[PDB]
């Protein structure tokens, strides 16, 4: 009945490793584009569907490969995810905004063939690490089409977005790069009222959480991107009525749940 809904009822175990689908790759060299750096596109092979699309940015001095279990992971669940590399490693997280949105528009409009014919660009989000974490809050401030943002311990000078796009966010209780007290929270709490968030943040984690395999991450990352680009709300039962411990903090609207 959901003609976006794919994979097999989920369990929490299942979130916790590679999906149902096979995954291939695509370069994206630096100097095939303009806007951004290039990257790799995650996307299921193996198969005839079409699925959403995740643009997703590192951070300050990191290139795409800090983010490469986690672009494998969500196209193993059912995703076309690119994974951008930066102009320049030391851009800001506006500048890391803008290269989301080419990194989109590259999705939409100047995909390969091979990722086109996966691709639901119709359906878009955007995810991001530390400054690429505050990027992706700047965009889903200017682009209202987006279905999803989720900033890992993200990191970002501006405290204050306005946005209808429903927001995850992650924070690292050990976060000394971006700690949460002065980003992720304030980025929560300044967030519209009436914009469906969510704020987790993981026990003893540090800033680098997010650069390599991660339960916590796999688990609400995967699950928002399925609730909110898929419609499918069989993930809702792993981020509402939420009893995790792995998490130290909690909070939430709980617009999403219905
Ligand atoms: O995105 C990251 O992981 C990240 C973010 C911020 C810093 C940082 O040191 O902020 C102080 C200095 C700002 C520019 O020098 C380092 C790394
Ligand atoms: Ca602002």
């Amino acid at each position: 009945s959901n003609p976006y809904q794919r994979g097999p009822n989920p369990t929490r175990s299942a979130l916790t490793a590679d999906g149902p689908f096979s995954v291939a790759t695509y370069t994206v060299s630096r100097l095939s584009v303009s806007g951004f750096g290039g990257g790799v596109i995650y996307y299921p092979t193996g198969t005839s569907l079409t699925f959403g699309g995740i643009a997703m940015s590192p951070g300050y001095t990191a290139d795409a490969s800090s983010l490469a279990w986690l672009g494998r992971r969500l196209a193993s669940h059912g995703f076309v995810v690119l994974v951008i590399n930066t102009n320049s490693r030391f851009d800001g997280p506006d500048s890391r905004a803008s290269q989301l949105s080419a990194a989109l528009n590259y999705l939409r409009t100047s995909s390969p063939s091979a990722v086109r014919a996966r691709l639901d660009a119709n359906r878009l989000a955007v995810a991001g690490h530390a400054m690429g974490g505050g990027g992706t809050l700047r965009i889903a401030e200017q682009n209202p089409s987006l279905k999803a943002a989720v900033p890992l311990t993200p990191w970002h000078t501006d405290k204050t977005f306005n946005t209808s796009v429903p927001v995850l966010i992650v924070g690292a209780e050990a976060d000394t790069v971006a700690p949460v007290s002065q980003h992720a929270i304030p980025f929560y709490q300044n967030l519209p009222s009436t914009t469906p968030k969510v704020y987790v943040e993981l026990c003893n984690a540090s800033h680098i959480a997010p650069n390599s395999n991660n339960a916590a991450i796999s688990v609400y990352t995967i699950s928002w991107m399925k609730l909110w680009v898929d419609n499918d709300t069989r993930y809702r039962q792993f981020l509402c009525n939420v009893n995790d411990p792995a998490l130290c903090d909690f909070r939430t609207n709980n617009r999403h749940c219905q």
